[PDB]
């Protein structure tokens, strides 16, 4: 039987779904650690206990235990982000799309949901695997990992808080497929890890952890990296989190133990309900539980790793989004809402720049407002929400981005960058928003290739390209078919800093990928603020 | 007899000067204070003793001791602002050039030299005030002032060396003129004040002092404004440069009365050849003698002055050239040099960067590197030529006039400003200089008229144009002819910031003149140095 795989941890059987007028194996919810419920709230995830019989792998899991977005009910455009499923502490399994009939030793894609630490599931309409693998034929995994306090809160020191669980979830779920994905007919040493926001900074982060680096071949970072100013916070800051978590919930705090005790007593909603109450700042891009710098998981601060070439060297695919600001503006700063134009003031800009940059003092952010004002025409509405749409963008995702881009291409062995500016013919969002954070995954997974969802066919092909680059890097370490007719997608080298744009258009090749502000956001702003 | 005026001061023997077909009468070399030498100087100028008999006038006076620059020896470019005179510390001199028939009561402007407070004549061939008196029909003045540390030697607390007598040799000037040029058909309530560089510095500095500002109705500002980095310094900065200065010259410098002593015993030429030796930073647009913020001719801070309104409110016209830099770059930076096109690699530019804002740290240094340079493009040797001619020319000139016009039009009675940008089409220098720094001289004098001098049928109609709006302004407060057809110079109003440029081509208005740097330079960057 074809849905039938036997594991080392024991069989499953899987089921077959339909797609694109074919169908494919799929084999959802297979568990790859212990339920991390109870005393193990917190801890470091266990391998699953082989099972006896045959574990139904019909359909997808629960989703782990997350902070719900209630901004727009009912709303299509946010909801397709939130669990579709019920929740559980018990969330870790994987799902495995495999083309029919079985392959023998193919590439394999494992996607790593992002969420900003705090939410994310594997089982969303967008990340469907279905067509991916059917259409490239690789098995495609999508894993999962605990998101929130349950997943990054960090006491560090402690061995039953310590920090980093859920990208070791991720890893347990990269040994898993590193020891069976050859059952389900994939090749374990060709798997590309790829992921979207902090999916890419996860992805990167296993790039730099020493414990990560062989479970993978290649990665792709799709609107994220490890070096993201939300991605991670020092050991101090997430002990001082967690401390606050505990206040809010009137946890003895006398020490780590009774902290930690008091905290897994609480309903997993108790510690939701107040997670956003521990920031430092008055911010937006900012997330309450994320990856520590512990020593351990990364053995030195990222930049000293990234600087001396202390991370695995392989060929990497990654890039950006047009407007990569305009949600977290929407949702968290004044003079933007759903429902109009959202043209700024210079008064909304002002506390815009403030809420973008939360830990610059006074002259930092002079020197946003200076970087970004068109002293020409300074109360131009549209040019104030398409500018704090940039510093957002730039300071959060794009230029750490190129950052991290820099600084891999120097020891790497093969970069190639893309600039995603397409906005969606059938988009629900309003247009001032433009080419948003996320919105390159329904291409990457082909949904555009489904009838039913009203793309157009030059989306389509959009799609079909996009999937092709990918699964084709995925294969062979370049995007690009070798003798095909094609117009090429150039490495990105430290001279020439070649990246492509990706749209319905044809492609373009550009240098230099927002270089001006990138320098301003990766070498001045972070002396102005060292000096002051 | 037309060319024989009796003053206050005695009577005065002019000369018949030819003038475009014509003539005119002139009265050179009018002393207008005592000869300011051996006791004297560095002393306050006294008024000039009247004189029995009838003073000749017929010939040009001696120029102040000063610098004479040599880089250049023969070439026009240069030798045009050199003493065309012998020099004497016996030069407190003016030069009247009257219509004829005499007037009776007519607009006088008064012409004010620059020269960087180290150097100037009022005798140079570009100062001719012939065709200008002869064209408008004004009374004519050009004054002079000592320069360097004749002029400028500063030690405050002293009597001997207040500092600021450069500045007290011009008011005296300004007071016979009040006092006497009625007599030469000239109206004392209807005098002008105008000046290029140092000279619009002074004409600022005048505005600013209550003890200048009765003397004068309005005033004209060309290339200088008196907040400029190199146009004053503090007491304490005069005091430290005069004991250096003396040090140099092996001075006793146990005492102000010691130092002074030994100062005044030194020929002229032994103080002007260590003169540049006193400058505290390795810089370019900085000079060692120049005015100093004492508590009487300037009673507070200039930008306090300013805030305040502390000032003479009345009609101002002024502007600045496309080029202000390229004339110290040339004479003052590595790379720049007058018979190459002088593209500047990235090292130059660096080294550039560091002369022209000699009083920055590095973090100061980096944003004016990040302001100017094109990182899309950093190696290009042009955009690195001209991004230092703009540091230089917005640093020194431009800026700091634009944040004289923005304080003065808050409270003032009517502002005009202008670009001049034509390049002219006989210039010696190279066409990399573009338009340098003093090269709106020629036009506002208007030597253009002159056939020998072989400009552009369109430039003479530019200088026409020109002194046109120069004189009209003088005599009515508005450069606009009322009731003409031709296009207007509308007023600079703190709303709309308009002005137009000065060029062969038919005029266009303009709004925020290089705003966008301006606020780096004016509000940014002192706020970066006075925090780091
Ligand atoms: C310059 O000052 C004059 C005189 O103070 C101003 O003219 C006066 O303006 C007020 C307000 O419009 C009138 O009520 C007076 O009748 C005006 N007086 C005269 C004599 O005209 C003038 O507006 C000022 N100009 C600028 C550009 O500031
Ligand atoms: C007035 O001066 C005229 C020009 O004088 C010249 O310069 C002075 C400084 C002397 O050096 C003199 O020898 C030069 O000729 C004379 O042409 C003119 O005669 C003078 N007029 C009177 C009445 O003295
Ligand atoms: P990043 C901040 O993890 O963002 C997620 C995946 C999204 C829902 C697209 C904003
Ligand atoms: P400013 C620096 O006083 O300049 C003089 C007049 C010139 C010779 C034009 C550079
Ligand atoms: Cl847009
Ligand atoms: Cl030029």
């Amino acid at each position: 039987s074809e849905l039938l795989v036997n594991t080392k941890s024991g069989k499953v059987m899987g089921t077959r779904v339909p797609v694109l007028s074919s169908h494919i194996s799929a084999f959802l919810g297979i568990p790859f650690a212990e339920p991390p419920v109870g005393n193990m709230r917190f801890r470091r995830p266990e391998p699953k206990k082989p099972w006896s019989g045959v574990w139904n792998a019909s359909t997808y899991p629960n989703n782990c235990q997350q902070y719900v977005d209630e901004q727009f009910p009912g709303f299509s455009g946010s909801e397709m982000w939130n669990p579709n499923r019920e929740m559980s502490e018990d969330c870790l399994y994987l799902n495995i799309w495999v083309p029919s009939p079985r392959p023998k030793s193919t590439t394999v894609m494992v996607w790593i949901y992002g969420g900003g630490f705090y939410s994310g599931s594997s089982t969303l309409d967008v990340y469907n695997g279905k067509y991916l693998a059917y259409t490239e034929e690789v098995v495609l995994v999508s894993l999962s990992y605990r998101v929130g306090a349950f997943g990054f809160l960090a006491l560090h020191g402690s061995q039953e808080a310590p920090g980093n669980v859920g990208l070791l979830d991720q890893r347990m779920a990269l040994q898993w497929v590193h020891d069976n994905i050859q059952f389900f007919g994939g090749d374990p040493k060709t798997v590309t890890i790829f992921g979207e926001s902090a999916g890419g900074a996860s992805v990167g982060m296993h790039i730099l952890s020493p414990g990560s680096r062989d479970l993978f071949r290649r990665a792709i970072l799709q609107s994220g990296s490890p070096n993201c100013p939300w991605a991670s916070v020092s050991v101090a800051e997430g002990r001082r989190r967690a401390v606050e978590l505990g206040r809010n919930l009137n946890c003895n705090l006398n020490s780590d133990e009774e902290l930690i005790h008091c905290l897994r007593e609480k309903k997993p909603q108790e510690l939701i309900d107040v997670e956003w109450n521990v920031l430092p700042f008055d911010s937006i891009f900012r997330f309450s539980f994320v990856p520590v710098i512990d020593g351990e998981f990364f053995p030195t601060s990222l930049e000293s790793m990234l600087n001396s070439g202390n991370f695995k060297k392989t060929q990497i695919l990654l890039g950006v989004n047009k407007d990569e600001g305009s949600f977290f503006l929407l949702y968290g700063a004044p003079g933007f809402s759903k429902d109009s134009e959202s043209k700024i003031s210079r008064e909304d800009f002002m506390s815009g720049v403030k809420l973008s940059v939360p830990h610059a003092n006074d002259l930092g952010l002079d020197a946003v407002t200076l970087q970004y004002t068109d002293w020409m025409d300074d109360n131009n509405g549209i040019k104030n929400r398409d500018g704090l749409d940039d510093i957002v963008g730039d300071h959060n995702v794009i230029c750490p981005l190129m950052h991290f881009v820099n600084k891999y291409t120097k020891f790497g062995n093969g970069t190639y960058l893309y600039f995603f500016n397409h906005r969606a013919s059938n988009l629900v969002w309003p247009e001032w928003m433009g080419v948003i954070h996320g919105y390159e995954i329904e291409f990457v997974f082909g949904l555009p290739l489904v009838k039913e969802l009203n793309y157009t066919a030059e989306e389509e092909a959009l799609s079909r390209r996009i999937m092709h680059y990918w699964a084709t890097f995925a294969k062979t370490g370049n995007p690009n078919e070798p003798h095909s007719q094609e117009s090429k997608w150039p490495l990105f080298t430290t001279k020439e800093q070649k990246f492509i744009d990706l749209n319905t258009e044809p492609m373009k090749v550009h240098q230099r990928l927002r270089v001006q502000m990138c320098v301003f956001w990766n070498q001045f702003l972070p002396k102005l603020l060292n000096a002051t």
